[PDB]
């Protein structure tokens, strides 16, 4: 599923991301725009043999099992396929664990480089939330 901007904002709000560990909703919408272009089915292969999955491009080395990343810790206890669903529940639950782990949203390369220190409120402007 390719989300609309305001559609995704509302889904993310319902799932408890607004101000989760101090990150406003705009941060999460901006991260999803630049990680996946709001596409739940986005996959990207890394040089280390790992793969990033779904709307928040969660990585197969630490967070999910895709059966082809030797020494996956599978810390979210989920097949990586579950992260590609039109229902973002699994992606949200796993993201909450990632953003808790120490480095916060800096775990997302696209957030650090394209969202961090910008007017992220622009991403939820015009939305009925
Ligand atoms: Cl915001
Ligand atoms: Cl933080």
């Amino acid at each position: 599923k390719v989300f609309g901007r305001c559609e995704l904002a509302a889904a993310m709000k319902r799932h408890g991301l607004d101000n989760y560990r101090g990150y406003s909703l705009g941060n999460w919408v901006c991260a999803a725009k630049f990680e996946s272009n709001f596409n739940t089915q986005a996959t990207n292969r890394n040089t280390d043999g790992s793969t990033d999955y779904g709307i928040l491009q969660i990585n197969s080395r630490w967070w999910c099992n895709d059966g082809r990343t030797p020494g996956s810790r599978n810390l979210c206890n989920i097949p990586c396929s579950a992260l590609l669903s039109s229902d973002i529940t699994a992606s949200v639950n796993c993201a909450k664990k990632i953003v808790s782990d120490g480095n916060g949203m800096n775990a997302w390369v696209a957030w650090r480089n394209r969202c961090k220190g910008t007017d992220v409120q622009a991403w939820i402007r015009g939305c009925r939330l």
